[PDB]
């Protein structure tokens, strides 16, 4: 694989959105997933309603504020036919009542693709498709406050994932190699609202473990 990828530069990538108090991380890891593929697609960039998986994918397996999965975001993606853009559908921080506007739909997908449980494989699968959606153990205060550098914690579980956050991309800077991760935190949280997380370091925080991409 090539020794470097960065989605951003490419145009697949939004700016950094805030999840605000409301436990819907797997939602802005999704529409970040899906905003790369639609781009892949379309060649437009358009911002996604994480408001509109919030407040709709209750059906499909989400627990609006209370957290979710991605794979579950995009399988209702299919089953509604689409999901409005964010311009539309603004995010409120909050569960409400759903209001999927049919007309106001930017994006859909025909499924989505589990990759293989290895960093080989995740690897493979950023190079060649796009931002992935990918499960951390982002658990450990030194998360919370990261700023700079290449993330490792040692008390990291590789089986034990709480966060869905977005993969744009790796690179290098021994153990100088990581994953360059597209938070949901607002860009004042770590370098821009984005995290280098250790790679090829035993799935460090199980950044392998439970990666996906919707099918457009
Ligand atoms: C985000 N603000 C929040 N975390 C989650 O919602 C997080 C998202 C997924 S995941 O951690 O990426 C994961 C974990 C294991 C397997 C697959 C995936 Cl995608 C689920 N999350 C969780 O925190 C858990 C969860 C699982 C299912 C459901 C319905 C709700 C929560 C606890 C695993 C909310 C803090």
């Amino acid at each position: 694989a090539p020794r470097s990828v960065d989605w951003r530069e490419k145009g697949y990538v939004t700016p950094v959105k805030n999840q605000g108090q409301c436990g819907s991380c797997w939602a802005f890891s999704a529409t970040g997933a899906l905003e790369g593929q639609m781009f892949r697609k379309t060649g437009r960039l358009i911002s996604l309603s994480e408001q509109n998986l919030v407040d709709c994918s209750g059906p499909q397996g989400n627990e609006g504020c209370n957290g979710g999965l991605m794979d579950y975001a995009f399988q209702y993606v299919q089953d509604n036919g689409g999901l409005d853009s964010e311009e539309s559908y603004p995010y409120e921080a909050t569960e409400e009542s759903c209001k999927y506007n049919p007309k106001y739909s930017v994006a859909n997908d025909t499924g989505f693709v589990d990759i293989p449980k290895q960093e080989k494989a995740l690897m493979k699968a950023v190079a060649t498709v796009g931002p992935i959606s990918v499960a951390i153990d982002a658990g450990h205060e030194s998360f919370l406050f990261y700023k700079e550098g290449i993330y490792f914690e040692p008390d990291c579980s590789s089986e034990d994932m709480d966060h869905g956050v977005l993969v744009v991309g790796y690179g290098f800077e021994d153990n100088n190699k990581y994953w360059l991760v597209k938070n949901s935190w607002g860009e004042e949280w770590g370098m821009g609202g984005y995290v280098k997380m250790a790679k090829d370091r035993r799935n460090h925080c199980g950044i392998a473990s439970a990666a996906s991409y919707p099918t457009v």
